[PDB]
């Protein structure tokens, strides 16, 4: 079914100037950017997105890391988008990801399972709570 | 519990000078405003929030009323928020307030069963979905 | 002329559940809020805000109490509405206020002369540089 | 100086899936991205945010183009932004673009003269207006 997902290019790949290719490549692989957004968590703002995280591994790493720099979250919107964004990104472990999926965006601009470029939503579940932790209704178009 | 609702100071009441009176009561009510916010819908926006009456009487109406000027949006939250709020405005039929609840939003700022002042989520998953259509989780402070 | 201005409704008044009882006096008194919304600063955003006082006493107590907690910011509209809106909030200096204007808003609502309720713009130059700082013309509606 | 402008990546080059592109464009020349936006202009706000033009030529065409589908701004800042911006997007003309500047903006993803794929700042002082429109102090990160 067509599905939104969100995804958050992290402050690795921001740095690295990555944001134009990795939306083009999202563009390509057939999805629609249904919103967009230049943004900076505060601590507890990040640590409120991960709330689901916060037992986890690396949760506080996660949360000082995500809220170090600015960051762009996009809405995707396409068939499948959930599963197939998470293809699209590669393996969690960006060397990993260079093994198994050289083209994948962790592997192209991901360093290691933290500096891992990109977040994207993990089932139909997270991607319900982040999009609408990011983006209201309003600022779907 | 503790539980968040979505209030909507409509047009009518807005142009009656009644917003600041209308959150005064809920403050004093004991709620905490987490988010605020004066914004327009488009009719499409409007018609989208409002996509369950999409089937019942005077839909149109309600569309071109609710995107005929700028409304405030409140994030109210407190203990059993979403029936003690619902309590507060009173009945739909602004004449019917007025005349079982006479100190109610509805009864001192409603006109009719149309333009009644205030919009209050329902229940709490209609609360969940309105309040993600209006704020983001980064917009709740 | 007609005018726009700034008021930021501080976390002292916000605390003390004033809110809607200053909206409501600036509706009342003829002004038409064009934009409106709660929010954060953070300590950064503060400073910049308040750039101008950066050398002057209490500026980093002035930079943490206004990012101690949300705010509210309005533009207001309406003749004169710099100076007028000036008149309505009263002398910085609360117990000021209580002695020449005791219906103003910080003879109502202020504490002291740094926890006095409210921010209005000064000057039409810094009511510009303020409303942009806050609201995009997005936002104005 | 560093300086900030805006651009706005129009419907054309949004249809023909060229924000990426563009944006990394933008990235490796050097500009940092301040701020960055989807959103879709109502025909009012794409009148008042083209004020300035309202004597221009093609006013009704261009608002109507802009406010037709969504777009996408950024704030870019960066050494001489506003000049060099301008350079890199090439002719209003798409196919002059094309004939003197090949790698443009619009020589690669623009149509014509009204479907010239983006908007940019042509001075300090639309610059500093167009910024405001579109982003508050608040979404400058």
């Amino acid at each position: 079914a067509v599905e939104r997902t969100l995804i958050i290019v992290k402050p690795d790949a921001m740095e690295k100037g990555a944001l134009g290719k990795i939306l083009d490549r999202f563009i390509q692989e057939g999805f629609q950017i249904k919103a967009l957004k230049m943004f900076r968590f505060t601590p507890e703002k990040a640590g409120e997105f991960y709330y689901v995280h916060r037992e986890r591994p690396f949760f506080q790493e996660l949360v000082e890391f995500m809220s170090s720099g600015p960051v762009v979250a996009a809405v995707l919107e396409g068939e499948d988008a959930i599963k197939r964004v998470r293809e699209i990104i590669g393996p969690t472990d960006s060397e990993e990801a260079r093994k198994v999926a050289p083209n994948s965006i962790r592997a192209q601009f991901g360093t290691d399972k933290g500096k891992n470029a990109i977040h994207a939503s993990d089932s139909p579940e997270s991607a319900q709570y982040e999009i609408c932790f990011i983006f209201s209704g309003l600022e779907i178009v």
